[PDB]
């Protein structure tokens, strides 16, 4: 059912027009995608356990290794990183953009506090249902509270986008970065 869950994820990504927006003065990114097939149920795809675990994300340059969950509810984001519903599931594919968010500034956990230390050329590594996908960081950006940033699919690229979030009512700059799929020798 790992084989199948990954095939289901690709089918979901095929039906989805991925998109997101970082809204002005919003503490979390906003999902902004649509699906040509709503029978592919998000919660049930890449469902590794009953708590909604999807994947793990590693960023060796900042010693990060965290669980990735379905969705970006408040409680989820205190357990780990949230996948932003409306964006591609993190199984790759041409014309995909997967968005994952996590807190900065907490005392109780690091989460994405050191995301600003990530630089172009660094690896982002997704471990998902037994597969390992590597992305190389190609852009980093500070998005100030007053700015709005659309996150759209780019051509036939296979993109992973990470963005910081905060608790509700904490209005501060976001760190946004994107990596593109690469293929290290196995
Ligand atoms: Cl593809
Ligand atoms: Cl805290």
């Amino acid at each position: 059912d790992a084989k199948t869950q990954v095939e289901q994820a690709h089918a979901y990504n095929d039906a989805l027009s991925a998109g997101a927006v970082l809204e002005a003065n919003n503490h979390v990114p906003t999902g902004a995608g649509s699906s040509k097939d709503s029978s592919l149920q998000y919660a049930n795809i890449l469902k590794a356990n009953n708590e909604g675990l999807m994947a793990r994300l590693k960023i060796p340059s900042i010693s990060l290794d965290l669980p990735v969950y379905h969705g970006t509810a408040d409680d989820t984001l205190l357990k780990g990183l949230g996948h932003l519903e409306g964006t591609s599931l993190p199984v790759g594919g041409e014309g995909t953009r997967s968005v994952i968010t996590g807190h900065r500034g907490l005392a109780e956990a690091t989460m994405f506090t050191n995301l600003d230390k990530v630089k172009t050329g660094d690896s982002l590594i997704v471990e998902v249902f037994g597969e390992v996908l590597t992305y190389r960081v190609t852009s980093t950006k500070v998005v100030e509270p007053e700015e709005t940033e659309a996150l759209r699919v780019e051509e036939g690229k296979d993109l992973l986008t990470l963005v910081t979030c905060t608790p509700l009512g904490i209005n501060t700059h976001r760190i946004l970065l994107t990596g593109e799929r690469i293929y290290p020798t196995p």
